[PDB]
């Protein structure tokens, strides 16, 4: 039979749109005129009647029951994230708030003076006065694993994801001093932050790999480490829990998942502190990245990431850019899609499958040109789902001009353009050229009427509900990672 830990296994996509007055936790439905739409071509369309306009949040993902780190670091560099077992990502056209995948390390860093002085009362803090500094040290990592490991009244220990009366407790005063009472209740606290899709091995690890992650402050260069997947980090003070941590561990880095701590201890400036120790971290074991989430331009409880700085992915592109490089023409809500400024003004949505940009080369925002109102992808995916219809894909022209909701609902249907899917021009190729075919032998469905497992051998053949599913999946995660899926229909 079969081996699972090489497999994806999903639920069928899910395209939930609702009204951001109020499904969005990020802005309310509440925005200023001028950051309202994903490009001035849109803010033109609508300009002096943008009331019509109704803000939509709007997600598009799956959930799993099993993805192994390196799939889940695939995953989170084409944009999703995990919210528990739940894969998703905004419609980053039609999404109220424009949240961007933001990655760092410590190369990118720049250490300001906000950031400096964290760790300055994070030391004093935590270390004895007979404590004796280097007159110098490289960098302040090499200072931050010289002082942490000494101090015999704060130790940071990482363990597996579970449940605990005590870090639940912690939990409930923190989202309470945020106030985001969310109901908070036990079993959502284990769902979102401890139960995790990743295997067994990922999650319960051994004894020596958690001794060696435990150690990371002396690691050497070129030293690595193990450990993949979900883990708790626990702050303790005189050994009070007064942080926790979740994190999951991924080829390419660590990918931070929540943080909460005590209130009491707001003069510890935790939360600057709790990310420059994982920036830490990650250069110690010897990845290249810290994935902070979702970054939002116009949001303070998230544009806080810049500050740690890096890079932010472009979807369309599928290659990130420097933020910095970018900061000036985002700053309004805009979606970003690059375009070197001696290519040609674009025909089509840009293709994922197949002269890849260079952000090194100048380059200028093609929004407009693709996805504006006076864009080609509405008409070049008109054309295609005509085309995909004549194979069995159950998918319909949107055929309302504008993309937005406005003022006088399927939740399989996804619309025909989004940034960040196949476009559907992409997956007439797939069909037209034969290599849907390779889905044969390789996807697997669970059939839920019959409770069984079966390998799909004649794709084309399969009922147009079935083909609709998968190639779906294909849109959000691309043929080669569809190959090894196991989908629940
Ligand atoms: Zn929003």
């Amino acid at each position: 039979a079969m081996d699972f830990t090489d497999k994806l296994i999903i639920s069928r996509p899910l395209y939930i749109s609702d009204n951001a007055d109020p499904k969005c936790g990020y802005c309310n439905g509440k925005k200023d005129s001028s950051h309202k739409f994903a490009s001035p071509g849109w803010s033109d369309f609508y300009k002096g009647d943008e009331d019509k306009v109704e803000l939509q949040s709007s997600t598009v993902g799956f959930n799993s029951e099993l993805v192994n780190a390196e799939t889940y670091d695939k995953l989170c560099n084409l944009g999703f994230r995990r919210s528990g077992s739940f894969m998703y990502k905004t419609d980053m056209l039609r999404n109220c708030c424009r949240l961007y995948t933001i990655r760092t390390n410590e190369k990118y860093l720049t250490m300001s003076k906000e950031l400096k002085t964290s760790l300055k009362r994070f030391k004093k803090k935590i270390t004895s006065p007979e404590f004796k500094p280097q007159p110098k040290y490289v960098s302040w990592i090499d200072e931050l694993c010289d002082y942490e490991p000494k101090s015999t009244s704060f130790k940071a220990v990482f363990e597996p994801a579970e449940f605990t009366d005590e870090k639940y407790d912690l939990y409930v005063r923190y989202q309470h001093y945020i106030h985001s009472d969310e109901d908070n209740t036990p079993s959502q606290f284990e769902s979102f932050l401890c139960d995790t899709p990743f295997t067994d091995s990922e999650i319960t690890g051994t004894e020596k790999e958690w001794e060696q992650l435990n150690n990371w402050h002396n690691l050497q260069p070129g030293e690595r480490v193990t450990k993949n997947g979900p883990a708790h980090e626990c702050y303790y003070h005189n050994g009070k829990l007064i942080a926790l941590s979740v994190l999951d561990f991924l080829p390419s880095g660590v990918s931070s998942v929540y943080f909460i701590w005590d209130p009491d201890y707001y003069d510890w400036s935790l939360g600057k502190v709790s990310a420059l120790r994982e920036l830490a971290l990650v250069s110690k074991i010897g990845r290249p990245y810290y994935y902070l989430g979702y970054y939002i331009d116009d949001c303070p409880k998230m544009n806080y990431k810049a500050k740690f700085g890096g890079e932010i992915l472009d979807v369309c592109n599928q290659k990130y850019v420097p933020l910095s490089k970018i900061h000036q023409i985002i700053k309004h809500n805009e979606l970003f899609v690059g375009l070197n400024s001696t290519v040609a003004s674009p025909d089509s949505e840009i293709l994922i499958t197949s002269d890849k940009i260079n952000f090194d080369e100048p380059f200028i925002n093609a929004v407009d040109d693709i996805y504006g109102p006076n864009g080609n992808a509405s008409q070049n995916a008109i054309t295609s789902v005509a085309k995909l219809r004549k194979y069995g894909i159950n998918y319909s022209p949107d055929l309302q001009r504008s993309i937005y909701k406005e003022i006088p609902k399927d939740v399989y249907r996804i619309p025909n353009v989004v940034p960040g899917l196949v476009p559907l021009m992409e997956i007439v190729s797939l069909f037209e050229s034969g290599k849907m075919n390779e889905l044969n032998n390789n996807v697997v469905l669970f059939d839920t009427k019959i409770n069984a497992l079966r390998i799909v051998r004649d794709f084309i053949s399969e009922k147009p509900e079935i083909k609709t599913v998968i190639t779906d999946v294909i849109r959000l995660i691309g043929l080669d990672n569809t190959k090894k899926a196991i989908i629940i229909i």
